[PDB]
């Protein structure tokens, strides 16, 4: 197992454009094209990011190629994060996963702010950060998911994720 499959898993896999869990225009895996409510809006975002005239659709290497840009993007942005670098920096590597796997949802800024959990995960009190982690909108709203990545932090295993 790693990020990809993980992520794979988590976000799904869909060709057209689709509204996300917060009704949000998204297409491939979990790539978020806009947040405002037109879907014209959505596919001009959609065509800049393909590079073509794709009248809201994609084929899989265009997802894929989406996808790749997008955990590069999240490590990144985790790595440029002065709250964000120091934790993951001190985490093994399935941990790491679990780590990138919430600001690929969430975005730096979202997960950034989880500062109690941050603090219980680099000091490694896992029962701890994973009741702390629970104490939030994101278990409320994706519980199903939040679980897994929750357990993930938890273990440092895959076991969630079978
Ligand atoms: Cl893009
Ligand atoms: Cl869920």
């Amino acid at each position: 197992m790693n990020i990809f499959e993980m992520l794979r898993i988590d976000e799904g896999l869909r060709l057209k454009i689709y509204k996300d869990t917060e009704g949000y225009y998204t297409i491939g895996i979990g790539h978020l094209l806009t947040k405002s409510p037109s879907l014209n809006a959505a596919k001009s975002e959609l065509d800049k990011a393909i590079g073509r005239n794709t009248n809201g659709v994609i084929t899989k290497d265009e997802a894929e190629k989406l996808f790749n840009q997008d955990v590069d993007a999240a490590v990144r942005g985790i790595l440029r994060n002065a709250k964000l670098k120091p934790v993951y920096d001190s985490l093994d590597a399935v941990r790491r996963a679990a780590a990138i796997n919430m600001v690929f949802q969430m975005g730096v800024t979202g997960v950034a702010g989880f500062t109690n959990s941050l603090r219980m995960l680099q000091q490694k009190r896992w029962d701890e950060a994973a009741v702390n982690l629970a104490k939030s909108r994101w278990y409320n709203q994706t519980p199903n998911r939040a679980k897994r990545v929750i357990t993930t932090f938890r273990t440092g295993t895959w076991d969630a994720y079978k």
